[PDB]
């Protein structure tokens, strides 16, 4: 987004690829979009640009020379004048992408390209002044590091002191502090306050109960609701109508879905959402499972998950990264010797060489739930 600092107007509507490489030049060099690459509407030029040549945090934006010449052009013009290039290009500012509920008490927060906070991981109090968090909220009091980066350095991960709630907002603060967030190097563009952000729903986890069975965890209370099938929550789906909202992913396949009765979920406001498998299926180590892009499709999919009891609340979306199903049951006890057990584990497993098997299992007397047996060696 390129301000200006008087009305513009572009003679013809939409403009091609050529024309607009005599509106704007990048440097270094860019390739524009296909469709839609750049357009006008008062005092603000918006430019897409290619997925193959994506910004990148050191470059700087100009009005191309040849806007202001020749006959044959379609120049941005602002009432009669074309606009004339700046003796010195401008440094683009980064601004933040998307907010996210990944967890009740956790964000997350995606970047236009890499950045960095600083030389050392921030603290609540300095975090406190880059994050503006607009309703009464906190962050992390307990987290030693409740604001961090990950590997490529595109995504923020923020800890909350109290529950995320449906109506959340994020965006940075008007001072800025001694580390601030930046782009491309420790001395790179600084971030700048823009477009307040809405923190959308996603999945959190899942577990596999049965051989057929799979609870997901949501960050809100929710319900499905329909639109105009019916007018309100349902109560119980298929395998079609469950199937434009999720799916159960294995490898480059996916798994079938139960004919009857795949999705439930309450209509008073539910945490847990409940998936079934077909009958001839079962749950395998190395499953996945993700909110489709349909369920915001409110032209097809009449019935979809939304957040609070009613469809003024949020849509969810899909994580950035397949959530994997954790195994949640186990199926027999064996006592194969006076002091050796045996339990058969329903898929594929491995376990680390030091471990201690305290922290696996738990043997007790079913006859209360004292008297445990002592578990020792890994």
């Amino acid at each position: 987004k390129v301000t200006l600092s008087a009305t513009g107007t572009i003679t013809t509507t939409p403009a091609t690829v050529d024309d607009c490489n005599k509106i704007v030049t990048f440097t270094p060099a860019k390739t524009l979009a296909a469709t839609s690459p750049c357009s006008v509407a008062g005092t603000t030029l918006t430019v897409n640009l290619d997925k193959a040549t994506p910004y990148a945090g050191t470059d700087a934006v100009n009005i191309a020379a040849a806007n202001s010449l020749a006959a044959t052009t379609n120049p941005l013009k602002a009432g009669s004048l074309a606009f004339v290039a700046k003796a010195t290009a401008v440094t683009i500012d980064p601004n933040l992408y998307t907010a996210t509920a990944i967890d009740s008490l956790v964000y997350e927060v995606a970047l236009p390209a890499a950045s960095s906070v600083g030389s050392t991981a921030l603290t609540a109090a300095q975090c406190g002044a880059i994050l503006s968090l607009t309703g009464g909220r906190t962050i992390s009091s307990t987290v030693t590091a409740p604001c961090v980066l990950d590997t490529t350095k595109t995504l923020l991960t923020v800890s909350l002191g109290t529950a995320y709630a449906d109506g959340d907002t994020v965006t940075l603060q008007s001072t800025q502090a001694t580390p601030w967030l930046r782009a491309a190097s420790d001395t790179g563009p600084a971030y700048k306050v823009g477009s307040t952000l809405i923190v959308k729903p996603t999945i959190a986890s899942a577990k596999a109960t049965t051989a057929t069975t799979i609870e997901v965890t949501l960050p809100v209370t929710s319900v499905i609701w329909s639109t105009s099938g019916g007018a309100a929550v349902s109560t119980a789906l298929t395998a079609t109508e469950c199937g434009k909202i999720l799916s159960v992913k294995r490898g480059s396949g996916t798994v079938a879905l139960s004919a009857s009765g795949a999705c439930s979920l309450s209509s008073s406001g539910s945490t847990t959402l409940t998936v079934t498998l077909a009958s001839d299926q079962v749950f395998q180590a190395g499953d996945k499972i993700n909110i489709l892009a349909s369920n915001t499709d409110s032209a097809n999919t009449d019935k979809y998950l939304v957040a609070t009891t009613s469809s003024s609340g949020q849509a969810y979306i899909a994580r950035s990264s397949d959530v994997v199903i954790a195994p949640g049951f186990i199926n027999a006890a064996y006592a194969v010797g006076p002091n050796t057990l045996s339990v058969a584990l329903p898929v594929v497993s491995s376990i680390a060489t030091d471990n201690d098997c305290s922290t696996v299992v738990t043997v007790r007397a079913s006859a209360t739930p004292t008297t445990t047996r002592t578990v020792s060696g890994a």
